[PDB]
């Protein structure tokens, strides 16, 4: 009942914003879930940057990479939206600081430097997700270029369910050991780009780690989060949206509200 009604409200909400809404939410304590269009495909936009940071952490843990190892890139033509990498181009950055920048500011230069040098490009990123049991995720193109969000293009997409399940595994599961897991979780908590999304949907005394995506086209934006309520078990929330026309703008309020609705469903 609480699930069917929840679904009606998501459906009216996508009708109000003239697009498509995908939701998957998990209560990790009760194992309750709620899903709407959770197995439909949606562009990742920047959101894969959250999974990229975890990939780096897995390498670190197998001692293939040092978190403090220096990354130099002073001759690189930096991608658009490299707010962090741009400032430090002259000195370079630690891998840790680069990886966290890719997540916490969605830095394109950080994302792409990491993917060229450490992770084996998009396909290596895809391989990483496969290796944790995620069979929907696919990364086809590099950061920035992948944000075309052309309707019916399956490149650089996943599903809300798969995103939630992957996030669950990485943020709360046993893919990462206790140490590098805790670094991952802190990274997520310190995200700077999602105050108007899942974060706006929860009491302020709840702790959230999230990663957003905003393609800048077809009104395509997303957010995914781990939520540590007070006096309650962690939640996972995964919110993916598209709109009909190229010049449709994304809707933060729609994500926020879908998040409220989703959380009600699993309460
Ligand atoms: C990924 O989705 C984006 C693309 C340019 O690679 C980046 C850009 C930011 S948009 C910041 C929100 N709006 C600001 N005015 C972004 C993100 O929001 O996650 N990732």
């Amino acid at each position: 009942n609480k699930s069917d009604a929840a679904a009606k409200q998501i459906k009216k909400l996508e009708e109000d914003f003239d697009g498509r809404i995908g939701v998957f939410a998990i209560d990790t304590g009760s194992g309750n879930t709620f899903g709407y269009r959770s197995d439909e495909r949606f562009p990742l936009c920047s959101s894969f940057k959250g999974f990229l940071a975890a990939a780096v952490l897995e390498r670190v843990q197998q001692k293939k990479l040092d978190i403090n190892q220096k990354v130099k890139y002073e001759s690189r033509d930096l991608e658009y939206h490299s707010p962090i990498t741009t400032k430090y181009k002259g000195s370079g950055m630690t891998l840790g600081d680069m990886a966290s920048a890719a997540l916490q500011y969605s830095d394109n230069g950080a994302t792409n430097i990491i993917m060229e040098r450490f992770l084996g490009g998009p396909e290596g990123m895809t391989k990483f997700m496969r290796s944790i049991g995620d069979n929907e995720f696919r990364l086809d193109r590099w950061a920035l270029e992948l944000n075309t969000a052309i309707p019916g293009d399956k490149r650089d997409t996943s599903t809300p369910k798969a995103v939630a399940n992957s996030l669950n595994k990485l943020a709360l599961g046993n893919v990462l050991n206790a140490k590098v897991k805790a670094i991952y979780q802190n990274w997520l908590k310190g995200n700077t780009t999602g105050d108007a999304r899942i974060r706006a949907s929860v009491p302020a005394d709840w702790v959230v780690g999230d990663k957003t995506g905003s393609c800048g086209a077809y009104g395509t934006a997303n957010d995914y989060a781990v939520i540590w309520p007070k006096n309650r078990a962690p939640l996972i929330v995964s919110i993916y949206t598209t709109r009909k026309s190229k010049d449709d703008k994304h809707s933060d309020k729609t994500i926020a509200e879908a998040s409220r609705i989703a959380i009600q469903a699993i309460d």
